[PDB]
């Protein structure tokens, strides 16, 4: 079962749903004609359209399509879309964007030609997301006590959203969180956010982040959560197992530089392969990606050592195409990609120490 | 100063948001297969997509453009529509629906073409939306006592959502309800049916509806707003007036059977006409329009008496372009329009039975 894939190929529809600041629709609708063009010229870009609301003229939506879902996510964590997008700050109290995969159109009153006939995802209504930042070296030990001793928020946010898992984790100063969320993914976090417990935290941390943020001003935290965002790119459910040991674990990738979207597209094939015909411990696996940032959040049945190549996403020839997309002598595993001696000690070395991990209902 | 115009003849962009119940995703891919034909068929439907999330697989998105709002509003709250979506509560949980008029587009990496050069329209955040129905001859003044002394409910939705306004009005025996909302309707909506005091209201009007709900069939109910629905098509806000009373009407106009579209575009355009050399004591104006039932809700500063053109949105040609319109026989005006005497007598005869006007803290 995948539930989750940003590589099939569709067609992208983003729905960005736009508040606008009592009276000042003329000056949102100025400063959308002055930068349309650089939005318009994104690699990728096929369509949009501006539109207000008929029911309330502080709603407004910018509806857009793009070739695939890899163009659009390689631009919407970009820096170049934080300052293309800045001049309408002044004029926009808050945005949304939901993103989607193009099934079925309808053209002409007929159906499109080239209408996709592909079938739907199956699964249920969890949204999974990840956070990925750095600390000063000298400062890990703190961050690493710090986000391993919170309070844990209130995980009821509504009838419609709930959390329900944070997992935490550290690999030299890099920290990556993962959430598994019921319902609508901004509802949660800001809930998350407001939250005593975790809004302590996070001002502990401010004096380590290696990019230094004030939660104060939504302007430098929109930008850190658009700088520290890792999508969810794939996610693959398995057959459960009978086992009475059960494991989450982090692996991030030793990836050389420009390979990070390449060893995120190899593990996604490897991790749909073992769904379709199912081998090994793993019950299910989630590809976070953003540029050359890989982590693969595992749950495993039994001990993840005694079988290292499904753990790591790189059974059968996996592990040779990985060879040239990763940098295993950087983290000092040598040896041929598909020996068992090797697999073992990669997955050793790229398994991140877990920090906290949290279930809520 | 119009805030809301739905009669500016842009195209419609509609987003649905459609939650499938989990697992349900192919049945509900198979139900739409079989629903499609009927959605292109509607006249004034364009283009459309059907569309699944890449954050989540229970969320969908229906998305299409429509020629006007007037086919869209005609067959969202028709019938038909309901009857269309009838086969598919079975693997849809909910649904939120936003309808949008297109301003600027880009097909290419250009401009579009024939793109609307119109400017924006300026407002305030408030959603606005009434609902209209009849209790059966004889239960009028048992309705009236029922809605003017129920129990408010929180206006407090959540923090981004409040319900700003609630009045109802009778006339006859219809009663109109109107809201000012901040933020989401829908969830506004849902949050007040939900309180104690305005269910307990509402199980005892259900012995008066000419019309059968039953709240307890999710169904029954939408059946209900639907068939009730009175979108507001325009809003108008003039400069505030110095004043020491305010008053809000409900103005329900008799309209000749054929048509009243024509009556509340009428209405419409004298409202932004006066929202543009206001020279009057009104400083809002609503228009609410489902077929020939057309209800204007006015903010007067001072005595309405006293400017009756005005507070009727009849002000210059206008009561002479509505002679053709209205059946001021039937309420018991006669008279030459354009003139004082007849229109002093319509505001009398068309002012509905103010019965509630709750303002809320926000």
């Amino acid at each position: 079962g995948v539930s989750i894939s940003a590589f099939d190929g569709s067609r992208v529809r983003v729905v960005l749903m736009l508040d606008v600041h009592d009276g000042m629709q003329q000056e949102f609708l100025d400063a959308y004609e002055r930068i349309r063009d650089r939005v318009a010229a994104v690699p990728g870009h096929v369509s949009d359209q501006l539109c207000q609301s008929l029911e309330n003229p502080t709603q407004w939506l910018l509806t857009s399509e793009w070739e695939s879902a890899a163009p659009f996510l390689a631009w919407v964590n970009s820096d170049e879309h934080l300052d293309t997008v800045e001049p309408l700050a002044t004029c926009v109290r808050d945005t949304h964007s939901l993103r989607y995969s193009v099934l079925r159109e309808t053209d002409g009153g007929r159906p499109a030609p080239g209408e996709p006939r592909s079938a739907p995802r199956i699964g249920d209504n969890v949204v999974r997301h990840a956070l990925t930042f750095t600390v000063r070296p000298g400062t890990e030990a703190e961050t690493a006590r710090l986000l391993s001793e919170y309070v844990s928020p209130d995980a009821h946010v509504d009838g419609s959203t709930r959390l329900l898992r944070t997992s935490l984790f550290m690999s030299g100063n890099r920290i990556v969180r993962a959430v598994e969320v019921r319902g609508d993914l901004q509802t949660a976090l800001r809930h998350v956010a407001r939250q005593p417990g975790v809004r302590a935290v996070e001002e502990a941390l401010n004096p380590y982040l290696e990019q230094d943020r004030d939660l104060g001003d939504p302007q430098s935290a929109r930008r850190f959560f658009t700088r520290a965002a890792m999508p969810a790119v794939h996610h693959a459910t398995y057959p459960d197992r009978s086992g009475a040991r059960r494991e989450r674990l982090a692996l991030l990738y030793p990836v050389r530089d420009g390979a990070g979207p390449d060893l995120a597209r190899l593990l996604a094939r490897q991790d749909a392969a073992a769904a379709r015909n199912p081998d090994g411990p793993v019950l299910a696996a989630t590809v976070f990606h953003r540029d050359d940032l890989v982590v693969r959040l595992v749950d495993v049945d039994g001990d993840p050592e005694d079988a290292p190549a499904e753990v790591l996403g790189l059974h059968g020839r996996g592990a040779a195409d990985a060879e040239r997309l990763l940098d295993a002598a950087a983290v000092g595993v040598d040896g041929s990609p598909a020996e068992a001696a090797t697999l073992s000690r990669l997955l050793r070395r790229i398994r991140m120490t877990p920090l906290t991990d949290r279930r809520s209902a």
